[PDB]
Protein backbone atom coordinates (compact mmCIF):
# COMPACT_ATOMS: atom_id res chain seq x y z
CA UNK A 1 0.00 0.00 0.00
CA UNK A 2 1.35 3.67 -0.13
CA UNK A 3 0.59 6.48 2.71
CA UNK A 4 3.00 8.82 4.62
CA UNK A 5 5.12 6.94 7.15
CA UNK A 6 4.75 8.67 10.66
CA UNK A 7 6.95 8.86 14.05
CA UNK A 8 6.84 6.98 17.31
CA UNK A 9 4.16 9.43 17.63
CA UNK A 10 1.96 9.29 14.81
CA UNK A 11 3.26 12.53 13.32
CA UNK A 12 4.21 12.36 9.34
CA UNK A 13 7.42 12.88 9.03
CA UNK A 14 9.12 15.95 7.49
CA UNK A 15 10.98 15.41 4.15
CA UNK A 16 13.20 18.00 3.09
CA UNK A 17 14.57 16.06 0.36
CA UNK A 18 13.53 13.11 -2.51
CA UNK A 19 17.04 11.41 -1.79
CA UNK A 20 15.96 11.28 2.00
CA UNK A 21 12.35 9.49 1.75
CA UNK A 22 13.91 7.80 -1.11
CA UNK A 23 16.08 5.81 1.37
CA UNK A 24 13.60 5.70 3.72
CA UNK A 25 10.62 4.27 2.11
CA UNK A 26 13.19 1.88 0.30
CA UNK A 27 13.92 0.61 3.88
CA UNK A 28 10.17 0.13 4.90
CA UNK A 29 9.51 -2.32 1.67
CA UNK A 30 8.59 0.71 -0.48
CA UNK A 31 9.26 1.85 -3.87
CA UNK A 32 8.33 5.29 -4.42
CA UNK A 33 9.30 7.36 -2.10
CA UNK A 34 9.34 11.34 -2.40
CA UNK A 35 9.45 14.30 -0.09
CA UNK A 36 5.56 16.18 -0.99
CA UNK A 37 4.44 19.34 1.29
CA UNK A 38 7.15 18.81 3.04
CA UNK A 39 5.67 15.27 4.27
CA UNK A 40 7.79 12.27 3.36
CA UNK A 41 5.23 9.13 1.12
CA UNK A 42 6.39 5.87 -0.04
CA UNK A 43 4.67 4.09 -2.42
CA UNK A 44 4.43 -0.26 -1.68
CA UNK A 45 4.86 -0.01 1.85
CA UNK A 46 3.94 -3.22 3.90
CA UNK A 47 0.07 -3.63 4.07
CA UNK A 48 1.41 -2.89 8.11
CA UNK A 49 3.08 -0.08 7.58
CA UNK A 50 2.37 3.24 9.85
CA UNK A 51 1.65 5.63 7.59
CA UNK A 52 -1.54 8.32 7.80
CA UNK A 53 -4.41 8.89 5.90
CA UNK A 54 -4.28 12.16 5.62
CA UNK A 55 -2.26 15.33 4.26
CA UNK A 56 -1.98 16.67 8.32
CA UNK A 57 -1.46 14.81 10.98
CA UNK A 58 -2.05 15.79 14.95
CA UNK A 59 1.55 16.49 16.53
CA UNK A 60 1.96 18.85 18.97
Amino acid sequence: KDGYPVDSKGCKLSCVANNYCDNQCKMKKASGGHCYAMSCYCEGLPENAKVSDSATNICG
